[PDB]
């Protein structure tokens, strides 16, 4: 567990609805370079089921398409830390948000990392990000991406 | 002219030598987002000649392979900025330096720009970083990459 920082009460239920992936970062340059890199992903929504499980709408550029991706977080006996459904055991953790406006997460394996500064609106959030540049400080990210408005309301942000 | 920090006093024969390129970053995520896009530069060394002219050798990824590339960079009146000879008007400002452990510059044209902490020694400069991040946050930038140890002594960083 390379991320140490977690949100404290965190109540899955009020993160539901949509969400702009306003920047991300990640330990590997590799895992974000391109536009078809494997963790270059764009939330669009957060659906967490009666159970308190987390299924997650995303859009990533795969086969010169934007596709569409549905998955499922499987919640964990920590409120913050959601189980995702890969070959090797893959960890969702919610580090902050205010429900409201900003949310930081990130998602490890078992040594590599991406994390992202997920925002409500299609705007530029400077105190979003500087919380998201401050929850970043203390991990070794190599990699780190910006997007703006007029990128945030289109498919796969291009 | 975005770029308004400047070196005081540039002494360009003292910045002759050996450099490594341990971030860059740019205003727009394709002028360095594939190994290929047009500003993902590495410097190996700075040859300032005689006239005051500065010498720039680099290493580009293009056509798969690692290609070497010579420029100059033609001096103006001012000591810290410096034209490139491209199809438009291209501009290396030196940001800042200690001479003997990091170079800050960045080069523009004219609307987009790119960006790099240079370092002597292929080792993480943590105090040059900060800079370099401190440097940049009056800027727009969308971008950001680091390298580590083993792709400094690498062609190319790979
Ligand atoms: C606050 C919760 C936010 C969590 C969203 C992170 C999910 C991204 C993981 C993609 C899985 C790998 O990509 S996939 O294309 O194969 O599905
Ligand atoms: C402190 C001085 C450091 C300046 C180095 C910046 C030069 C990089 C510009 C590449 C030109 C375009 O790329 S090229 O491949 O066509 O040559």
């Amino acid at each position: 567990l390379i991320v140490t920082q977690t949100m404290k009460g965190l109540d899955i239920q009020k993160v539901a609805g949509t969400w702009y992936s306003l920047a991300m970062a990640a330990s590997d340059i590799s895992l974000l370079d391109a536009q078809s890199a494997p963790l270059r992903v764009y939330v669009e929504e957060l659906k967490p089921t009666p159970e308190g499980d987390l299924e997650i709408l995303l859009q990533k550029w795969e086969n010169d398409e934007c596709a569409q991706k549905k998955i499922i977080a499987e919640k964990t006996k920590i409120p913050a830390v959601f189980k995702i459904d890969a070959l090797n055991e893959n960890k969702v953790l919610v580090l902050d948000t205010d429900y409201k406006k900003y949310l930081l997460f990130c998602m490890e394996n078992s040594q590599s990392l991406v994390c992202q500064c997920l925002v409500r609106t299609p705007e530029v959030d400077d105190e979003a990000l500087e919380k998201f540049d401050k929850a970043l400080k203390a991990l070794p990210m190599h990699i780190r991406l910006s997007f703006n408005p007029t990128q945030l309301e289109e498919q796969c942000h291009i």
